[PDB]
């Protein structure tokens, strides 16, 4: 649990951005960037799943995860510094990849403001940055 | 307002923290330590007081405040703040280039809790 950020009462509203900043461990099968109201309340979840060759989003309201949306566009690695832009619209998520490459995610749990971020598994988060 | 928790700040390593200080605001607190009744590090200038007072927390239990009059900030201002860990102390250097140091009386494992309370709007966290 020791270096698996978490970030409460943050007020990210409709048309901001977030950037993250971190270190992916050597070895490591995957890691998870979480966004939303709060820990039961994920209008993004982000979980890029080296072992299974791609990404996998999702949300999760109260105890039921969503559907799954896959991307297979994985190409950052173990290892790896990466940065991630993640644009929070009243609509959708976007999440600016390390090469440069977009993805996209519908927001589902409404626009109210995202006051939680947390980082699970394999990724040592060293800043993030809120504007 | 601003928590963060389960950091691996260990002695050695530095916090930049940006933000924006409240309109009007009679001042603002950063907290790093261990838990909301852990801190190791309790930083709050006080623009009524024109200082900077700092102390350390431990269970209910307060420390002994240390005051730096060297507060030269402003509400309305984005600021940094740099804050280094080392076992015996901590180095906070303000946005004027002035730099305080505070003692750690806490001992040495790393910090995992950060917060700030009152007005202050952080926008940014950096650990190195
Ligand atoms: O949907 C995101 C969550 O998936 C969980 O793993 C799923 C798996 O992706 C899926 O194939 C399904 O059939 O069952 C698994 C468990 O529900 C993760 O455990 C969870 O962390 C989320 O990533």
């Amino acid at each position: 649990m020791t270096g698996e950020l978490e970030v409460k009462n943050m007020d990210m509203k409709p048309g901001s951005t977030l950037k993250i900043t971190g270190s992916i461990a050597d070895g490591t099968d995957g890691f998870v960037i979480n966004l939303g109201q709060g820990t039961d309340k994920l209008n993004l979840h982000f979980n890029p799943r080296f072992s299974e060759s791609t990404i996998v989003c999702n949300s999760l309201d109260g105890s039921n995860w969503g559907q799954e949306q896959r991307e297979d566009h994985l190409c950052f690695s173990p290892g790896s510094e990466v940065k991630f832009t993640v644009t929070f619209e009243s609509d959708k998520f976007k999440v600016k990849l390390p090469d440069g490459h977009e993805l996209t995610f519908p927001n589902r749990l409404g626009h109210s403001h995202l006051s939680y971020l947390s980082v699970r598994g394999g990724f040592n988060m060293s800043s993030f940055k809120l504007k």
